[PDB]
């Protein structure tokens, strides 16, 4: 059983675009996208394609960079802040449900490092 995905459009959520967003979408997301380890997590987890059948028994908040990049798309988010939270539930989901040295997580090291020097200076 997989559960429905993040929601990617909330019409009583008020909405906001910003130099940082318009940022996090053009040069973040769109950078981290075409990185040799991004492929993982360019989309939910399918829990019954991948035979994970307890990742959403372990992962009670998921988050992926394809429903971040919708949400940008979209204006969901308020502030860069709350986009930058759901980067960093997605890449401590993938510590949480998997270990230290496993390849996944070799490569969500290797996305948080390059998504934190992106993150480092941001527009006005
Ligand atoms: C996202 C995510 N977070 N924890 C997990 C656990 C499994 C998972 N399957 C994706 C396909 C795959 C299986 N083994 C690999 C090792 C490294 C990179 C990707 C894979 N994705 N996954
Ligand atoms: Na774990
Ligand atoms: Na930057």
């Amino acid at each position: 059983m997989n559960p429905p995905p993040p929601e990617t459009s909330n019409p009583n959520k008020p909405k906001r675009q910003t130099n940082q967003l318009q940022y996090l979408l053009r040069v973040v997301l769109k950078t981290l996208w075409k990185h040799q380890f991004a492929w993982p997590f360019q989309q939910p987890v399918d829990a019954v394609k991948l035979n994970l059948p307890d990742y959403y028994k372990i992962i009670k908040t998921p988050m992926d960079m394809g429903t971040i990049k919708k949400r940008l798309e979209n204006n969901y988010y308020w502030n860069a802040q709350e986009c930058i939270q759901d980067f960093n539930t997605m890449f401590t989901n993938c510590y949480i449900y998997n270990k230290p040295g496993d390849d996944i997580v070799l490569m969500a090291e290797a996305l948080e490092k390059l998504f934190l020097q992106k993150i480092n200076e941001l527009p006005t």
